[PDB]
C-alpha cells in the first residue's frame, strides 16, 4: 500500500451523513422550503415560509463598494514592456461581465452558503491571431458544493499545496457531450459511489458515469542544484538544499558534475485516485497554472473541517412560534362548532324544515314536565372556557422583536467613514485580486513574445562590421517625413518569451487601499464641498492649463495632443511619449 | 491579554458578563416550550354524561347535533356543584419584567467605547494600541540582524 | 403578520443623493443589450460593403502608370482644384474587404458598461446627483471654454463648433471638427 | 427537548471587530540626518521592488477577531527569500497568522512583551493539522517514524 | 441572476412570503357575509304566552 | 388535459421546427499521419499549443 495515497484516509469523511449533513446542510436551505425537523405532529396549509431571505439579499448587495478604477499601471522600478503603446491591458477585461458586475452571480453565497468556482473548457479559448492583446477568464455556473467535503485544507487561498485541491462536480449529463471533445472513448466510465438513500431510495434520480482530467498531480519542483557526491556510491541521489550557498564553492577545487535540469524520472504515484482503476496512458494538456480559483472562507472551530459560519439560526426558533400561534389559533375556530343552540330541546332535532328559511317565529321545542330534578340555574354567558389571550407570548418575543430580525447590522453611523465596511469588503476583496497564481510570466502557449527579436536580423548584424568611418545623421533631407532612419538597423541585448523572474512581468500594484491616485482624477466626483484648495495666481493659471482635460478617450477632443508641442520655446513641459511632433528644425 | 494572580492565568472579558444573568431568557424557554406540557385539556363538563363516546366526537363529522345529555342523577337534593376554574394560566407577567431589560441595557453599556459625536480626535481605543502592530513584530528589516544588502554587481 | 409584508418589498433602503437602490435585476438590461449585439455583429458573412466593397471595377484606372517612365503629379497652382471625390491617378493600396475573414475589422465597438450618465460632453456636465457647478475656472481657462456649452454635436445650429471655428481663428487648433475638406485660402 | 437557539450573544463584539479600516495607519521607513540619506535612492522603492501587491494586511485581522475571541498566537513561515534571477536588495519580511490552534498550547516562560533578543524560540504544538507533513520532500526525508505520544484531548 | 439548488428547479418568487402573508384577515369574514343565513333569527323572546 | 377538468379547449394548430440539437461542428485540420495507414486520419483538436 504505497501506490494508494489519499482516499483510504479520506474515507473518513464521506463515510455515511454523521451530523455534516443535518448540521451543515443548513447552510444554504435556511432560504427555501422549511425549518422544523424533529418536533412531531407538525400541520399543513403553510408549505413555504420564507422568513430567512430578507435577512441576507439587500446586505448581500450591500457589498458593491468594489469598483476600484485605478488602471494602466506604470512600473515604477525599470522600463515595462513597450511603454506607451501597451495601455491596453485592460482591453477586452472591462467590456463584458468578470470583475465589474458578474462578480454579482459569481461569488453568490459565502457567508450563508459554500462558496467556490466551476468548472471551464480548456484554458485560453480564442481563436484569431493579430496585433492586439488578450484578457479571458472564469465562467462558472452552477452551484454544486453542498455535499462536497474536500480535505486538503489546513491553511489559506495562496497555499502552495496541491493546487485546487481535486475536481469533481457532482453530477453533470450535458457534460456528456461536452468531454466528447476527446479522442473516441468507449464512453462508459462507470464510476460507483454511494450516495446514501437509506436503502428505501427516496429520489430516483440514477446519473453516472463521472471522469477526472489531469496529468501533473502535485508536480514537485524544487532549486534544488547539484547536490550529491559521487564517493561512496550512495543511493537515493534526490536533490536538495534550503540556501544556494551554504558550502559555498568547492568547484574550482574539484567536483565537476554539471547536470541541468534532465532527469529520467519517477512521479509521485498518486493517480486517478483508486484502487485498481489507472489508467495515465498518453495525455498532454498545457501544464497546471488553472486560473479557475475555488474560494474557501474562514471562521471558527476546533481544525480539520469546519461547520462554517451563518447568522440565520438566532430567528429559525423565533420563526417556529409565529409557526406555532397558528397551531394555538387558526385551530380552535375549527375546534369550535361555533354555538350550539340548547337550551330545554328535549325533543331533539325534530321538523327539520324549521331550519328551512331560518326565520320562522314559532320556535317551541320548549316544555318541562320531566321527573324529579329540582332548579339548578346555569349561566354560560361565557360558555365553558377559560379563555387565555395571547400575553405572554407577545412580551416573550419582545424581548426578541430586533433579535429576530437581528442582521443588517452594519453601516449605523452619522456620516461619512465608520461605516458599512467590513472585512468582507477585504476578504471578498480577496475573492477578487488576492489571488497570486495568475500573475503574468507564466509561459505555455504563444502569447508570450512582444517583439520577439524578429529571429531574423543576426543575418543582418554585419552592416557594423562595414570597414572605414561610422556616422550619425548628417546631409539633411526632404521627404523624409516619419521617423527611423535605417541603415545601421542595430539593437542590443536580446529578445524572448519571457522577461524571467521579478523584472518586468509584474502585473498588479498597491492591494486594497485608497480610491484617488495619481491620473487627473478631481473632476466631477465631490459630494458635498467643492473647492477652495488652489484658488487664483498668476503661474497658476499657467499651471492649469493642461491640467483639467477630461479625454481619457475622447474624438473631437484630441487636438489637445498638439499644444505648443510644435516649437518647445519656452514652455516645453512634459517632454511626452512621440517624437514625431516635436522633431522638426 | 491575561492577568494573572494564582498559577493559572485567569481570562479578562465580555461576553461572560451575563451568561447565567439571562438564563432570564429561558424562563420564556421554561414555561412554553418545556412545562406547557401542562396543556389546557379544556372541557365544557355539564352535562356530557360520562364523557367517553364513539369517535364522532373530536373528528368533526357534518352531522351537527353534540347532545350527549339525560339527567336523572345521584340522591342529594337542592345544592349545585360549579366546574367553572377548569385547568391553569399564564405565570403571572409581572416580576419578569426588569431582569430583561438590565441584562439588555448591561449590553447597550458596551455599545458605549470612546463614544464621540464624531471625529474630534477619534475613537482609538486599548485594542489599538495594543494591536497596531505587528509591522513592528515584523519590524525586522535587517534592523538588527543584517544580512542581505545591494551590492551593485 | 404586517411586518412579513414590509420585508419583502426592500430593495436597498436607502436615505437620498449618492449610495443608489442598483441591483442586479438593472443589470439584465445590458444582458439582453449583449442578448442583441451579440447574436447579429459576431457573424457578419455578406453585407458590410455597399456594393462588394467597390465592385473591384475601378482597379481598370491603374492602366499606364505603373510602367517605369515618368508619372504626371504636381499641380500647377490651382484654386477650386480641391474638392474631394475625383478620380483619375487614383493613389490607394488593394480595396477594403467584406464580411470579416483574415485581418482587422471583425469585432468592435460596445459600449462602457458603469454608472448612469455616459460622455459625450456629458458626464462632463453631469453634475444631478452631487450638488452642482463643480466646474473650476481660471484666467485661460475659457480657451477649455471657447468650446463653451457646446454639447449635442450634430445638429443643424449647435453646429457652431465647426463653422464658426472653420477658417478664421485656425490659429488656436484645438478644434478637431467632422469637416471634410477645407484648405484652399484665407 | 429543543435547545440551541438562544445563542444571540454575538452583536456585542460585532462592534469591536469592524474597527479594521484604521489599523493600516500608513507609514513607510522615516529617514534620519544622522544616518547617511544620499544612501537613500533605494529606499524610495522598499514598498515597492519586492514585495508590492500584498496579501496578508488581510491576515493581520484573522488574528484581530480571534484575539477578542480568545488568545493569539503565531506560525508557521516560508523563507521570503526565494525563486531565481538575482536582482537587487528587495527585502520585506512576511507573516501569515492562522486560525488559532492555540488551544490546549500551554506556555510558561514569559508572555508580556519582547522587542529584543529575549528567549529565542521554545515550543510550537498543534493536534490534527495537516498542513507540510506530506511536503516534507524539500527538507530532509530520512525515516521521520519518531511521534511523541500524548493524551489527546 | 438568481441562486440555484439542483439540476433546474422551481421558481423562487417575491410571492412565496405572499402567499398566505395575508393570513387570517379573512376570519372576520368569517362572521358577517353570508353566515347569518346559518344563524336562525336571533330571537328577541320573553312572556310570549300567545301558544 | 387532467382528464377530469371541464375545460374545453383541445385543439391546437401550431408547430415548431428544431434546427441544432446536440449537433457538433468540427474543423481540427492539423496533427495526423502524411502517408502510412491514414487511419482516423481527422479528429478534434485539444491544445492548441504547438505541434
Amino acid at each position: 500500500e504505497s501506490i494508494l495515497s489519499r482516499f483510504d484516509a479520506d474515507w473518513t469523511a464521506s463515510d455515511e451523513a454523521r451530523r455534516e449533513a443535518k448540521n451543515d446542510l443548513f447552510f444554504s436551505r435556511v432560504s427555501q422550503w422549511d425549518d422544523w425537523l424533529s418536533q412531531y405532529t407538525t400541520l399543513q396549509y403553510r408549505g413555504q415560509f420564507d422568513v430567512v431571505r430578507p435577512v441576507v439579499r439587500k446586505l448581500v448587495s450591500e457589498m458593491r463598494q468594489n469598483p476600484i478604477d485605478v488602471l494602466y499601471r506604470p512600473k515604477d522600478g525599470a522600463r515595462p514592456d513597450a511603454a506607451d503603446v501597451l495601455m491596453g491591458m485592460y482591453r477586452t477585461d472591462m467590456r463584458h461581465n468578470t470583475a465589474k458586475i458578474a462578480v454579482n452571480i459569481a461569488v453568490r453565497e459565502q457567508i450563508e452558503a459554500g462558496v467556490g468556482a466551476w468548472r471551464l473548457v480548456t484554458d485560453y479559448e480564442d481563436q484569431s491571431p493579430t496585433s492586439n492583446n488578450q484578457v479571458i477568464r472564469r465562467e462558472p455556473i452552477h452551484s454544486a458544493c453542498s455535499h462536497v467535503i474536500w480535505d486538503s485544507n489546513s491553511k489559506l487561498m495562496d497555499k502552495s499545496d496541491a493546487r485546487h485541491c481535486t475536481v469533481i462536480h457532482s453530477m453533470s449529463q450535458n457534460g456528456w457531450e461536452d468531454f466528447a471533445e476527446k479522442y473516441d472513448l468507449d464512453a462508459d466510465d462507470i464510476p460507483s459511489f454511494q450516495n446514501p438513500n437509506d436503502w428505501v431510495f427516496p429520489w430516483l434520480t440514477q446519473d453516472t458515469i463521472q471522469i477526472a482530467e489531469f496529468y501533473e498531480v502535485v508536480e514537485k519542483k524544487e532549486t534544488a542544484f547539484i547536490y550529491q557526491d559521487p564517493v561512496t556510491g550512495e543511493p537515493v541521489s534526490y536533490f536538495k538544499r534550503d540556501i544556494k550557498d551554504v558550502i559555498d564553492d568547492l568547484a574550482d577545487s574539484g567536483f565537476i558534475k554539471i547536470a541541468e535540469r534532465q532527469i529520467k524520472r519517477r512521479r509521485v504515484y498518486k493517480s486517478i485516485i483508486t484502487c485498481t482503476a489507472v489508467l495515465k496512458d498518453k495525455q498532454l494538456i498545457a501544464g497546471e497554472h488553472i486560473p479557475i480559483v475555488p474560494v474557501f472562507g474562514e471562521w471558527g472551530f476546533v481544525e480539520d473541517k469546519e461547520v462554517y459560519e451563518g447568522v440565520v439560526r438566532l430567528t429559525k426558533d423565533g420563526q417556529r412560534l409565529r409557526n406555532m400561534i397558528m397551531s394555538f389559533n387558526a385551530d380552535i375556530v375549527a375546534r369550535t362548532p361555533k354555538k350550539k343552540p340548547f337550551f330545554w330541546p328535549e325533543q331533539i332535532a325534530g321538523f327539520e324544515h324549521m331550519y328551512d328559511g331560518n326565520d320562522d317565529y314559532p320556535y317551541y321545542l320548549l316544555n318541562r314536565t320531566d321527573e324529579n330534578s329540582g332548579d339548578l340555574p346555569t349561566q354560560p354567558l361565557a360558555y365553558y372556557e377559560n379563555p387565555e389571550v395571547p400575553q405572554a407570548n407577545a412580551y416573550m418575543l419582545e424581548a426578541a422583536t430586533s433579535a429576530v430580525k437581528e442582521v443588517a447590522t452594519l453601516g449605523v453611523d452619522t456620516e461619512a467613514v465608520n461605516g458599512g465596511q467590513v472585512a468582507f469588503d477585504t476578504v471578498n476583496q480577496l475573492n477578487m485580486r488576492a489571488d497570486l497564481e495568475t500573475y503574468v510570466f507564466q509561459d505555455n502557449l504563444a502569447t508570450a513574445m512582444r517583439r520577439d527579436g524578429e529571429i531574423y536580423q543576426s543575418i543582418v548584424n554585419d552592416i557594423y562590421d562595414v570597414p572605414r568611418n561610422v556616422t550619425i545623421t548628417l546631409e539633411d533631407g526632404s521627404e523624409k517625413d516619419v521617423q527611423l532612419m535605417a541603415e545601421v538597423v542595430d539593437l542590443a541585448t536580446g529578445e524572448k518569451q519571457v522577461l524571467n523572474d521579478i523584472r518586468g512581468r509584474y502585473e498588479c500594484y498597491t492591494d486594497v487601499g485608497p480610491s484617488f491616485q495619481s491620473m487627473k482624477q478631481q473632476n466631477r466626483a465631490e459630494i458635498l464641498e467643492l473647492l477652495g484648495k488652489t484658488p487664483q495666481g498668476t503661474p497658476e493659471y499657467q499651471l492649469l492649463l493642461l491640467q483639467y482635460f477630461t479625454l481619457l478617450d475622447g474624438k473631437g477632443v484630441e487636438m489637445m495632443r498638439d499644444y505648443a508641442n510644435k516649437q518647445l520655446i519656452q514652455m516645453g513641459v512634459k517632454k511626452p511619449e512621440t517624437p514625431e511632433e516635436q522633431q522638426w528644425l
